[PDB]
């Protein structure tokens, strides 16, 4: 599936991400954006033997088994193939321990490289959330 701007907004807002740790929603919709495009179904393999999945590109080394990673631990105790439905509960309650593993948002590349010191506001612009 594949969500509008503003509907993943009030999703998320709805899970508890809006200022999680001090991270403005902005932040999530943007980490979403640029990880995924906002497409739940969004996988990219890596070269060390991982891959990411979903809307929140989570690795497969460290945090979801997919049954093919190398030395990978499953810290979120679930499939990977949960983090690629249409409901992004599982992604979120995830990403909730990513996010305080030591790093900040920093766990998400794209976040780093696009939305870190930007104006992440107008990630919510037109949004009634």
């Amino acid at each position: 599936k594949v969500f509008g701007r503003c509907e993943l907004a009030a999703a998320m807002k709805r899970h508890g991400l809006d200022n999680y740790r001090g991270y403005s929603l902005g932040n999530w919709v943007c980490a979403a954006k640029f990880e995924s495009n906002f497409n739940t179904q969004a996988t990219n393999r890596n070269t060390d033997g991982s891959t990411d999945y979903g809307i929140l590109q989570i690795n497969s080394r460290w945090w979801c088994n997919d049954g093919r990673t190398p030395g990978s631990r499953n810290l979120c105790n679930i499939p990977c193939s949960a983090l690629l439905s249409s409901d992004i509960t599982a992604s979120v309650n995830c990403a909730k321990k990513i996010v305080s593993d030591g790093n900040g948002m920093n766990a998400w590349v794209a976040w780093r490289n696009r939305c870190k010191g930007t104006d992440v506001q107008a990630w919510i612009r037109g949004c009634r959330l």
